């Protein structure tokens, strides 16, 4: 899975970038092994993407929004979902959290709740059936991300 599940994995991910962890019990087991492979992904392709990352301004979470959705359509154009391209939206919007940090015009720091609820959009409504159907994130990404 449901919509709010989704959210706490977007929103611990957008706090685990921005080193803003939740004080208390901590994420779950989901959350920490997305976090360590998320990060993984997330390094590569701002490194991949340093050019065209020096270049673009995030200065609103409306931008922020048509971003993602353009390099959400790139991303899933051949119409198939895997783990490691869910993975990869979830490396998106740390660089967007990132990005909006550095250039957002009057910034706000709840932010990262509003790009977490379109990331948790996106992936509901997108790859929602697909990853109910492969286990869900405690029986098929735990699963297949875990540490051997
Ligand atoms: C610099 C280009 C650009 O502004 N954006 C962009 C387009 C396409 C990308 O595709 C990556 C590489 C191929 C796919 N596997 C994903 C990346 C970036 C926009 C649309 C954009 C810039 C920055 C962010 Cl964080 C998001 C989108």
């Amino acid at each position: 899975c449901e919509f709010g599940y989704i959210y706490r994995l977007a929103q611990d991910y957008l706090q685990c970038v921005l080193q803003i962890p939740q004080p208390g019990s901590g994420p779950s087991k989901t959350s920490r092994v997305l976090q360590n492979v998320a990060f993984s992904v997330q390094k590569e392709v701002e490194k991949n993407l340093k050019s065209c990352l020096d270049n673009v301004n995030v200065v609103s979470v409306d931008t922020a929004r048509t971003l993602f959705n353009q390099v959400m359509e790139k991303e899933f154009e051949d119409g198939i979902i895997n783990w490691g391209r869910i993975v990869t939206i979830f490396a998106f919007e740390g660089i967007l959290i990132k990005k909006l940090l550095r250039q957002q015009i009057a910034p706000d720091v709840d932010t990262y709740k509003e790009i977490s609820y379109f990331v948790a959009e996106f992936i509901m409504n997108n790859t929602g059936e697909w990853i109910r159907q492969n286990g869900g994130w405690e029986n098929g990404f735990v699963k297949k991300f875990e540490p051997k």
